[PDB]
């Protein structure tokens, strides 16, 4: 689990979107896995905006933070797994690390701010959402 919590919004793994979030949507992306709700207090969290390939992750099922080196925002299949299907996703980032189905939620920051959410892992790696080119989250 986890968020971002950025001015009026809330940054969540579509997956794991509560019912407030919908009865409180601003916008959702299945191909990115990611949903944003809007809040009533005013979040502090600041996002990246960069093309920061080094960062460190919050890797829940380990109760560490683990700096590293991670791809580019791409379209990638993600494969099956106990609890969820095979798809391709989108604004999706790959490094080498531990993930597991819980540890969707995660920050991953840079020296810039928040890059994205940890949204996917398996064979040793570990995906996240990136959400540095959503500049909206930013204003209004
Ligand atoms: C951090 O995510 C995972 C780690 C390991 C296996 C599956 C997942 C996953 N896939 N879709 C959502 O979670
Ligand atoms: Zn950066």
């Amino acid at each position: 689990s986890g968020a971002i919590y950025v001015g009026n919004y809330r940054v969540v793994n579509r997956h794991l979107a509560t019912h407030n979030d919908w009865a409180n949507l601003v916008w959702e992306d299945s191909s990115r896995d990611l949903l944003v709700s809007s809040t009533t207090a005013q979040g502090c969290d600041t996002i990246a905006r960069c093309d920061c390939q080094t960062g460190v992750y919050y890797c829940s099922s380990r109760r560490k933070h683990y700096p590293v080196s991670f791809s580019k925002p791409s379209l990638i299949f993600v494969e099956a797994s106990e609890y969820y299907p095979a798809r391709y996703q989108s604004h999706l980032m790959l490094a080498v690390g531990h993930s597991e189905p819980g540890d969707c939620g995660g920050i991953l920051r840079c020296q810039h701010g928040v890059v994205g959410i940890v949204s996917t892992g398996g064979n040793g790696l570990v995906g996240f959402a990136d959400v540095r080119d959503l500049l909206w989250l930013d204003e209004e």
